[PDB]
DNA sequence: GTCCGACTACGCATCAGC
DNA sequence: GTCGGAC
């Protein structure tokens, strides 16, 4: 058949008959791109999962070995996260490859990509070089995926030119809508509306409806034929939960897909279980906007409150053989980053401990002062090839959960149990390995003082977790089972700044057409200058963003006003007449190496920016001169508890 | 509530142009 | 990291 007319969203989809490729033959990338079209067209997640499941069903029945690349293409992933593969292709490089492939000038394609907010639309609607040669052989799914890995593997000098040539070869072989999705994949903005959770749902539904390991033609193609609506409903969720719980234990398609294709979904938890050395998905936290919101949602269930430390999450694995591994919250290998940690594993556990998986937070520590250092100090550590002698920023560990212990998994255990084992079999070495400052209560005043004390002790806020009711480490049940209580979540903390809009940025994707971001500035009275302080991109409603785009479009200037100073900040696409004042909330103030706001008032060669800036409201009663001054910004930074604890 | 994709600062690691 | 939108 023709991959051009592939419709994986048709009613009564047959995996074998409605396919556009013969069995044993490699899956054409156009079939993947056609499935991406139908997925992008709809907004309901259930319709998106069904369309993908249909494509996965034809793959599992006609070309099983192509299931792994098709899943990775739908996720826009290069492979397992612990392998650390990265494309290494910037937007400027992708645009240079698009311009060279289409025969157009770089300025033409760059203006169009910014105006459209999508590189895929530019790379597709340009084929002035396709009428130059005979059509290259059609693209395959596994072939496109391997070429993506080829790009990611090129390193060293002159590697950029080699990446461009591979991207160029893909575009000249693209037909119909393939160029739009290949360019979207390289830029890291697939924009499908479907991601990890929906792919997992589509995979479990596809292998349940069309089981793998069958002979061809497949005896079973729709195992939900003789079932009722509520029966097929509850059967698919039970199957989807088996896949989701094991993927949370082993988020590695390279390990799950082969076992899946050989033993089926039923026997998967027997082969892929939680084990040290293999990173697992961490437990996340849902943001709570107040103490009262914690009493609800948890209702009549006992919980605990722990200090929210400002560092980097460290998932530490101790294998039975003695080898030690550390993983980030994205399952990235961080073992070579903490040699100081590895030397101290003996000092944290009892002689009876043989294997464990620890959930801790690596926080920068000052041994000469016995205090916690801010996150900016922690980020100055080296990332790889670190030798313990040259470690200049010490790290203190704050363990708050225990997942594995002596060969048994505690995932299905309540937090009250996991916390107990973590206390009995681990030792306190202050400034090295300490337990999270905990406090079990239900008193609002006690919780309020604990929230205050945490920030006095160089912490962001509190973490609230139940102890016995829904207090397991099963992410597939609820990925955000913990609660997050910070000061800036409450609407009275007062860290609101009134800043002037001095620039706008063209939006991409969901923000194509209007402004996606804005440049904010503070007024320096002594220099009579507006100093850029940060960029702003979140906090607007969709209706507010169109009001800003309309109101600020009249103030667009061809050149910046002479009294505006942005230093090394990103030059805005549209310079704006300094007139709009917006209220902006942030979590912290940081010493910036780029922004010139309040430079000299705290550090001689560094300014101040805002950590996690968000838009609150427009200050219509205010004018640029009445905005927050750089002197106020310098004082706000000084009054910070971590800055005061210095 | 869930899932997804807009967008933030920052600094190490990497590479093009000279 | 924060945030809002569609379901
Ligand atoms: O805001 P966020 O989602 O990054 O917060 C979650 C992260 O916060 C870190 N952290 C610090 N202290 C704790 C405690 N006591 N418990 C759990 N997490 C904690 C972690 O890095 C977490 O991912």
């Amino acid at each position: 058949l023709d991959p051009s007319g592939y419709n994986p969203a048709k009613n009564n989809y047959h995996p074998v008959e409605d396919a556009c490729w013969k069995p044993g033959q490699k899956v054409p990338y156009l079939a993947v791109a056609r499935t991406f079209e139908k997925i992008e067209e709809v907004s309901a997640r259930l319709r998106m999962v069904e369309t993908l499941s249909n494509l996965l069903r034809s793959v599992v029945a006609l070309s099983p070995p192509d299931l792994l690349p098709v899943l990775y293409l739908s996720l826009n992933h290069l492979g397992p996260p612990q392998q650390g593969l990265a494309l290494g292709v910037g937007d400027g490089v992708l645009l240079k490859a698009v311009a060279q492939a289409t025969g157009r000038q770089l300025e033409s394609v760059r203006a169009e990509a910014a105006e459209k907010g999508d590189v895929g639309l530019v790379a597709e609607n340009s084929r002035s070089t396709q009428r130059l040669m005979l059509p290259p052989p059609p693209l395959t799914a596994s072939g496109v995926f391997s070429k993506f890995r080829d790009i990611a593997r090129l390193t060293g000098s002159a590697s950029t030119a080699k990446k461009i040539d591979i991207i160029k070869g893909l575009f000249v072989a693209c037909r119909h809508s393939e160029a739009r999705f290949i360019a979207r994949s390289l830029s890291g903005r697939l924009r499908l509306g479907l991601a990890e959770q929906s792919v997992l749902a589509a995979l479990s539904q596809a292998v349940s409806l069309t089981p793998p390991g069958q002979e061809f033609p497949p005896a079973m193609v729709d195992a939900g034929k003789g079932k009722t609506a509520e029966a097929r409903k509850t059967w698919l969720e039970e199957q989807g939960m088996i896949l989701k719980q094991t993927f949370c234990e082993v988020p590695d398609l390279d390990r799950i897909i082969p076992v899946l294709l050989e033993h089926g979904l039923e026997r998967l938890p027997e082969h892929c279980k939680l084990s040290p050395g293999i990173p697992l998905k961490p437990m996340l936290a849902h943001p709570t906007r107040g103490i009262s919101e914690v009493l609800k949602r948890f209702e009549e269930a006992a919980f605990t409150c722990e200090y929210k430390y400002d560092g980097q999450r460290a998932q530490i694995h101790a294998l039975e053989g003695g080898e030690v591994k550390i993983f980030s919250r994205n399952q990235a290998d961080n073992t070579g980053k903490y040699p100081d940690i590895i030397s101290r594993i003996p000092k944290i556990k009892l002689p009876s401990v043989t294997s464990f998986i620890l959930d801790t937070e690596a926080v920068a520590w000052d041994r000469e002062k016995k205090q916690i250092q801010p996150f900016q100090v922690l980020t100055t550590r080296k990332r790889k090839e670190v030798d313990a002698s040259e470690i200049q920023v010490q790290v203190c560990l704050y363990a708050f959960d225990l997942i594995y212990l002596n060969g048994e998994s505690l995932v299905r255990e309540p937090l009250s149990r996991r916390r107990q084992l973590l206390r009995e079999n681990f030792v306190e070495t202050e400034g090295e390995f300490v337990f999270a400052t905990s406090l079990d209560t239900k008193d609002i005043e006690q919780i309020a003082e604990f929230l205050e004390q945490s920030v006095k002790d160089s912490c962001e806020g509190l973490m609230v977790k139940t102890l016995d009711v829904d207090a397991t480490y099963e992410i597939a049940k609820r990925s955000h089972n913990w609660l997050k209580l910070k000061k800036d979540y409450l609407d009275g903390v007062g860290d609101t700044l009134d800043l002037v809009v001095i620039g706008a940025y063209l939006g991409r994707g969901k923000r194509a057409g209007r402004y996606g971001g804005f440049l904010l500035a503070s007024y320096d009275e002594d220099s009579e200058e507006l100093q850029a302080i940060c960029k702003l991109g979140t906090g607007f409603s969709d209706e507010e963003l169109e009001e800003h785009h309309q109101s600020l479009k009249a103030l667009v200037l061809p050149s910046p006003r002479p009294y505006v100073r942005i230093d090394g900040a990103v030059i805005p696409d549209h310079w704006l007449d300094p007139s709009a004042v917006w209220e902006v909330k942030c979590a912290d103030l940081s010493l910036s190496p780029i922004y010139p706001a309040a430079r000299g008032l705290v550090d001689s060669d560094k300014g101040i920016s805002l950590r996690f800036p968000r838009f609150i409201r427009v200050r219509e009663d205010k004018q640029p001169e009445q905005a927050t001054t750089s002197a106020q910004v310098a004082c706000l930074y000084r009054k910070q508890s971590q800055i005061q604890n210095q």
